[PDB]
């Protein structure tokens, strides 16, 4: 027969359960839940499957602690890792400190790939982003087109909200991208921020929003995520990120060709390669099927630039691990 | 008690019980299917009544040939009317030529929505679209931001499928706009076409489509209902109609203030006044809660205008029929 | 890389477009749209591409008069054939009158799936189903397992709705089945009933149902596919087929393991073999994957054996063509 | 104009959250986030409404710590409460521990619900459920078919995912009830398990399931809360409850008479009056619009009338503060 589709999730903490549970509402394949951690993602396993039941929709859920589990997986998506470093406050939260503790895990997490399901999609989560999905890549073996982070929806999820607030109209109506590296140094694209096509800079000559009050939601972008981390107190977001993999995940299972905004691996647009970076693409089933390289400007382009040298920068780190 | 949302649908052929179809599976609300055929509402309503069954949803869909089973409808959608003009070829197809069959019908709904259920949202769909709102709009005495006409949703919906077709990408990541009369001078606004907001000329410059391409798609655009009209054989569309309508219903019921091109009536935008005409619009509670002015090139300004001109020529035709 | 799913519709009528539209709604796979009238499942196709972009899914539909389109084919759907036999009053429509004009369809329809798509999961439609679909299965090849027809969940989303509306409580929550054949002796399963589990019976005993009800409700499911024939004046039911036999689909293209009554060849069921008749069966990706042997009780194995003697006098006339 | 509905989660933990996400993803109206803690539903409001644009949908989500924000709502769901009660082992956990800590939380919001939102329908899902329901419909003055528990649409899920799990069936095929109390005492209905109304009984004598695993089964679906403690560690379920209590929400706002077993305000059925114990019911716009009263057979309402029983116990307990 041709089996229901097989979505492994490696991470089963806030980010891991609550993917899980979309794909459980969305009957979107069977799930594996796998963690480190023991008996934790059975017990979630379990109530996603009585939560199944409620929804009338057919799936199962497993939870386990083996890799050899993941075998057979269509989808991979990697949230193993830490939210926050250990001996810092909140409001000094910093993705940049989380390098240490989590690299070595992307390679044991690629090496396991490799080896149980060389031909999944894999879309990874773990930060910081967009190093953290070079070492998968490279540890995994996986084809370029078949790896890539989750951020730009995630950010540009945020970015098309707070514009469609200030609005007040549908967030389905306002197409908005942050591109560039998934932290402080993101580039929300207010140029290309459209309500249904119209320039955002028609709202501003009829002073339904100010330039100030842009540039205010262009910051409040950019510190989204700490601003959630220090409202929550423990941990960080989960809802948002979760649904922008899922998103990503349906793109692929049903060959959609959605232009989502991924860490992709460049191979020589924007004059880069050979790093992952946020980027807008076409994702369907072959993965990232299409890197688009924007006619940024050369202050946008120096905006992007120096978001890649921020990758640099860790990467730096990365070697020297 | 809070009641479910009751929807009435004024005409009961191909749109009306496509529409109650997409009622049903998403459970908008109860449903009456009126039209003036004896019995065929009713057989229609009992067929939908068991495909609420099938798709585990709670909605009572009700036939009628008696306008007084409107009555306290939240919105209504007409589409009751000709498709075809008697005695025209299919290739001599043209919408204008509806005016005379359908206009009186629109004055008669109009009279029964105003006695009973006057606060609906009423969304036309019967063609000529434009005009036909305008005369449901005099004879019914709604408020001008609670009648709109389906049209734009349809034609943007055309532009978009065939621009993301071209470049291989989902429609839901492409924006296109067609405003103006829904007719042969429909204006699809090339300039506006996005995919997730990177302008259409970025696609161009890169070889991606040429201007050629897009060319041919605004002119297939244009065309689109007559070139269905001649596949078809009988009728006229009405699986994207239908939807564009529920899409249009569900932005009021939900108050969910989406940005949709209708034909509304304008009040002095774009230098106009007094008619219904194709604009991008915010759609939600309070129905019509904004007409959006663009900023036209003007060029673009030019079509428009010569597109509100086709309405223009058409309500002259109304005023003739003494249905003003 | 792992494709879409691709749905075959042979047969581009009310039945057919109907199903074509929910595949775009549900986002279920691209959709091939077949017919023998030209032009006609093209102009539909476009249509409900149009109606894609505006349900932001992502679907394919080709209309198509060449059956070389069906290659490749996840789930075949066949509704091709005539609803009213020519010559024939609407007051004495009876499916078994369609049998001369539909078997030689069957037939055709067959051979091309045994050269294009022998992989496909097959759902028979086109009337009378139970013959139809025996016609079917023996000229295409298909293993027994691989083709069904559609009407158990039909037959049964009708007693379903009548009960839960007589006892005014959600479909959802009513589980009523139709066994046999889909004509006049269908066997609408009363003691069975449940309202969530509980028995029917004890609506009845709390006054809450009579037996009077219940009796006059069997006879309108029997009688509910004629009932719709009349009212409608053209052709028959078709959004409740549709959504009956999509719902067969997706238990097969997600290996859902749905308990639906669908007509399945049996091998010594009921003691009954070698013909297709209505069962309740699971469905899952491996097409029926198992026919349920009701307990029944000797009256409702009178009822059912009645039923299949229906079906095999309509096999009779099926070998009298020439067509086994 | 005829405003969303308006849906007020009293309690942002866990089950709040999750809740929230349901609506959410299913647009189903705005949605209050209220907690006592502060700043914590505010961060949990910013998340979700991050992901309604990531669903296309049109939902605000707000965070507040004023029970004034849920003036005019159409539901209230409760789950302000704890879940584990403090000096008590994972294995030894009990609902009834929780009595003490919870009951005067429910005074407090039925205070709140009578002089802010009187015409909602309200939903409790805090622990012990069944006598936390009467102390908030006590205190909040609400009409008796304006008030119930979530427990038995959770319980019969289990019951369900079970028997559909052992049969290799949809769980939407599989009908199964669990009534009485919301503890160990709860009454899974054997006898009216159906497969699409067939008798499970049916499935036993052909040998597709035995008496043994059933009996298994039962008791299962009566340990299944603890089981879920004992594997998570820290906290209860939450992906199923949500769920349970949504089900529930959507057949009050769309008046749906969903067949769903509820902790209902008795008045003579089963021969129990003025408490509230899990009983199917009928679903709709007036809320509970009826008990349904089966025939239990004289061992079935023997389970019943204990489970009752446990609850009369549990309100001894209730009077006594
Ligand atoms: N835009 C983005 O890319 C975002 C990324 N994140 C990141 O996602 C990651 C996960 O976040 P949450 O799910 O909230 O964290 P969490 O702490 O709730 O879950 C992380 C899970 O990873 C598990 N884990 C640790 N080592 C492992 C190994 N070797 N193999 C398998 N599992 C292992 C832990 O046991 C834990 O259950 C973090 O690194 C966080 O910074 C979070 C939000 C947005
Ligand atoms: N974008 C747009 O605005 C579009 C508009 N249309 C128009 O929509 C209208 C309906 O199209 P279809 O549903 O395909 O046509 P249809 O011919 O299938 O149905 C029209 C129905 O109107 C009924 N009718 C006639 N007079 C009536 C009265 N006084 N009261 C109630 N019902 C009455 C009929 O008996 C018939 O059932 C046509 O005028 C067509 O041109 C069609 C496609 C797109
Ligand atoms: N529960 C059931 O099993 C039900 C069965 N039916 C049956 O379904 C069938 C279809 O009904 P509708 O879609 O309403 O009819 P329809 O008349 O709208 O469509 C039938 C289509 O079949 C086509 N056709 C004829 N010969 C063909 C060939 N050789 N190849 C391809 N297409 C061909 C037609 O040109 C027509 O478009 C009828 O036989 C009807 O009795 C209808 C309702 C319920
Ligand atoms: N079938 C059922 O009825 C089930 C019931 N439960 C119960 O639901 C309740 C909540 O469970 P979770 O959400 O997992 O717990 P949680 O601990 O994650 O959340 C409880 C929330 O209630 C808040 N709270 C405490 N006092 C409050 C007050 N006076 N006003 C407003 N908020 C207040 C807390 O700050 C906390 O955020 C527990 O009592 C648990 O036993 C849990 C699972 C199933
Ligand atoms: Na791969
Ligand atoms: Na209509
Ligand atoms: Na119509
Ligand atoms: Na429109
Ligand atoms: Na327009
Ligand atoms: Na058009
Ligand atoms: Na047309
Ligand atoms: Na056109
Ligand atoms: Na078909
Ligand atoms: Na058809
Ligand atoms: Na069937
Ligand atoms: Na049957
Ligand atoms: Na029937
Ligand atoms: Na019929
Ligand atoms: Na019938
Ligand atoms: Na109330």
């Amino acid at each position: 027969m041709t089996k229901r589709k097989k979505i492994s999730l490696i991470g089963s903490g806030m980010i891991g359960g609550t993917m899980a549970y979309l794909c459980a509402q969305k009957e979107l394949g069977d799930v594996v839940l796998f963690d480190v951690v023991k008996n934790m993602p059975q017990g979630k396993a379990l109530d996603l499957s009585h939560s199944s039941s409620i929804a009338d929709t057919n799936v199962k859920v497993t939870g386990t602690n083996s890799y050899e589990d993941i075998k057979g997986s269509d989808v991979v998506i990697i949230t193993a890792g830490l939210t926050k470093a250990p001996g810092k406050s909140d409001k000094e939260w910093s993705r940049d400190d989380l390098l240490p503790f989590n690299a070595k895990i992307m390679r044991e997490v690629g090496e396991n790939i490799k080896k149980y399901c060389p031909n999944a999609f894999v879309i990874v989560i773990t930060n910081p982003l967009d190093v953290m999905v070079k070492v998968l890549h490279e540890h995994s073996g996986l084809p370029k087109n078949k790896v890539c982070g989750m951020a730009g929806v995630l950010d540009s999820s945020r970015f098309r909200h707070f514009i469609a607030e200030k609005l007040n109209v549908s967030p389905r109506d306002v197409q908005a991208m942050v591109i560039g590296a998934h932290g402080d140094k993101m580039v929300p694209l207010t140029r290309y921020v459209t309500v249904n096509g119209i320039p955002l800079q028609e709202f501003i000559k009829k002073g339904r929003i100010t330039q100030e009050e842009i540039d205010e939601i262009v910051e409040r972008t950019k510190n989204a995520g700490g601003e959630i981390v220090n409202l929550l107190g423990q941990g960080s977001a989960y809802f948002a990120p979760a649904a922008s993999a899922i998103e990503m995940a349906e793109a692929y299972l049903k060959d959609k060709k959605r232009v989502l905004v991924c860490s992709c691996y460049l191979e020589g647009q924007y004059g880069h390669k050979d790093m992952f970076v946020g980027v807008p693409a076409v994702i369907g089933g072959n993965g990232v099927e299409k890197v688009i390289e924007l006619e940024l400007t050369p202050e946008e382009k120096e905006l992007f630039d120096k978001s890649v040298e921020e990758v640099r920068k860790l990467q730096k780190a990365i070697k020297a691990l």
